[PDB]
């Protein structure tokens, strides 16, 4: 509602700053940690898809560091993106060069591959939920689940792992080109184009990008590339010389000696009973604070707290 004392269970642990998005979505502080965060606060009148973020951990997925749910209210900790949504970028330099697109499509693919890893497709890669880091690194956000020119051709039929190829496909298009491969004022016509599989090969496209391009944008799911040979793939690996890793470096299992011992002085518990503690994940403000204090660390910045 208009209620103002549902903020109170939140500024316990966090203190806010502006808002964006107007789901709202407000910029807020940890404040045992005093790293930055990005409140997602949603007034009830989807909760499985937030159980779904819970089990994804992966530095191009959007990290979920606590759950703060109340009968007025449901609020997401996330990690903040400071770069802003990738779509922005790429209007923002009107095209990508090869070497930038690649430096960037490896990233994706990773959290793409990633997902997959754990049995669930991602069903709307656009380039709107991958938002750029302070890092400048990429981050993959929305598992809420048109959009349409983003959409498989089997899906626009009614018929998966290889619809997710198919937009990583289109992607790739608009990360190189600047403007979308099949793309309309008339959306039957959009279902159209998209339906036949027929696009534009701008002149300033290598080969190994057309060819790339050609394989993932398959009409037909089977004849499409798979996550197994993308990982790998010739293009892909152009100026590496290594496949893309997309194995996760932020664990469930493996806690870290130097964020425990820190905990472990602040609530006063040894580390046995403080290493189970953090190691059910319920995400509240444990869970916050043993990520934020990881990435506390990441940064190369004192493991340190309030
Ligand atoms: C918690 C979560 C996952 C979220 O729901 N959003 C919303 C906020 C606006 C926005 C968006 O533009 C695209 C995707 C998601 C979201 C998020 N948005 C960011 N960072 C961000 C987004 C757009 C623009 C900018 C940069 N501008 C605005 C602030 C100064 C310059 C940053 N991070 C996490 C989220």
């Amino acid at each position: 509602s208009g209620s103002m004392k549902d903020y109170d269970e939140l500024l316990k642990y966090y203190e806010l700053h502006e808002t964006i998005g107007t789901a709202k979505v407000k910029l807020a502080c940890h404040i045992l940690t005093g790293e930055m965060v990005a409140i997602k606060i949603m007034d009830k009148n989807i909760k499985t898809e937030i159980e779904a973020l819970k089990n994804l951990r992966h530095q191009h997925i959007c990290q979920l560091y606590h759950v703060l749910e109340t009968a007025n209210k449901i609020f997401m900790v996330l990690e903040y993106c400071p770069g802003g949504e990738l779509f922005d970028y790429i209007i923002s330099q009107d095209r990508l060069s090869e070497e930038e697109t690649r430096v960037v499509f490896r990233q994706i693919v990773s959290a793409v591959a990633y997902v997959h890893s754990q049995g669930y497709a991602h069903r709307d890669l656009k380039p709107e939920n991958l938002l750029f880091d302070e890092y400048h690194k990429l981050k993959l956000i929305d598992f809420g689940l048109g959009s349409l020119a983003y959409a498989a051709p089997e899906l626009i039929q009614g018929k998966g792992s290889e619809a997710d190829v198919w937009s990583m496909g289109i992607l790739l298009y608009v990360l190189m080109c600047g403007f979308l491969p099949f793309d309309d004022d008339n959306v039957m016509a959009l279902y159209k184009k998209i339906m036949r599989g027929k696009y534009d090969v701008p002149k300033w496209l290598s080969p190994s990008s057309i060819l790339l391009l050609q394989q993932m944008l398959q009409v037909d799911p089977k004849k499409r590339i798979s996550m197994k040979n993308l990982l790998n793939h010739p293009w892909i690996m152009q100026d590496y010389n290594y496949p893309v890793e997309w194995q996760s470096k932020n664990p469930f299992i493996h806690l870290d000696d130097d964020c425990v011992t820190e905990l472990s002085v602040h609530h006063r518990n040894n580390r046995q009973t403080m290493e189970d503690l953090i190691s059910l994940w319920q995400y509240d403000h444990l869970t916050a604070t043993y990520l934020l204090l990881l990435a506390k660390k990441a940064r190369g910045k004192p493991v340190r707290l309030r």
